[PDB]
Parts: C-alpha cells; structure tokens; sequence
C-alpha cells in the first residue's frame, strides 16, 4: 500500500448513443469518469463509471448542500462548465468542449482536500454504476 492518500481522476470517452428502434431511449450523451485512489473514504481502489451531463448537475448540487451540513461555509464548488448552450448538444464542439470542462472540473472536486475526507457524495458519484 502506499504511504500517502492519492486520487487520479479523469472524465473522457465522450459517447453520443443513437437510437435504433422507435421506442428506444431518446438520444443522450454521458461520459466516462475513470478513477483510482487509496483514500479511506472509498471502498474500492478502481471506479469506471459513465456520467451524463445532468448527472454532473445534480451532482454539484447535492455537494454543494452536504458541505453546508459538513459545516464548511466558506467552501467553494466551481461552475459546471458548458451549461450554456447555443450550439447543437449533439456537436463534437459541444460534447469535446463539456468533456474537456468536466474533465478539469472533476480534477479541481475529486481533488479537494476536505471533499476527500469527508464528502459521502463524491464517493457515490464516482462509485455507484447508477448516480441516483
């Protein structure tokens, strides 16, 4: 094991799944968060898990109010980057733009010091096969 906690984190494999029969899911796009770390707070060492973009959103919100109940009212959480939309959600512009943000915005959560140690949420969002 080693001797210092460690969180390596990435969002990437953007995937835009199209619809192959006429009562199929409506098309969407999640995304890939890879994960691997040692922290206490976990329960495995490696976390695959796909994400769609609302998921991110409701994932903000939810950290956003357990840090007040953590007691930590001076605790920032980032703006989830590409939440505007004046471009087709469906574009490579779009989907690169958002995995790129929501790469670099899970580095700066997933990387906090004080969501690593006390943060349930985090956990379940790069845990469970199903954020819900």
């Amino acid at each position: 094991a080693e001797p210092e906690n460690f969180l390596e984190i990435e969002v990437h494999n953007p995937k835009t799944h199209i619809p192959n029969g006429m009562d199929s899911k409506g098309m969407f796009t999640d995304y890939e968060i890879i994960c691997r770390t040692n922290l206490p707070s976990f329960h495995k060492r490696v976390s695959k898990v796909r994400r769609r973009y609302s998921d991110f959103e409701f994932f903000r919100k939810c950290l956003i109010k357990e840090i007040s109940m953590l007691n930590h009212p001076k605790v920032m959480v980032p703006h989830l980057p590409g939440k505007i939309l004046l471009s087709n959600r469906f574009s490579n512009e779009v989907i690169e733009e958002r995995r790129q943000g929501l790469n670099t915005w899970m580095q700066s959560v997933a990387g906090h010091p004080l969501l690593q140690s006390g943060s349930k949420v985090l956990v379940r969002f790069i845990e469970a096969e199903k954020f819900v």
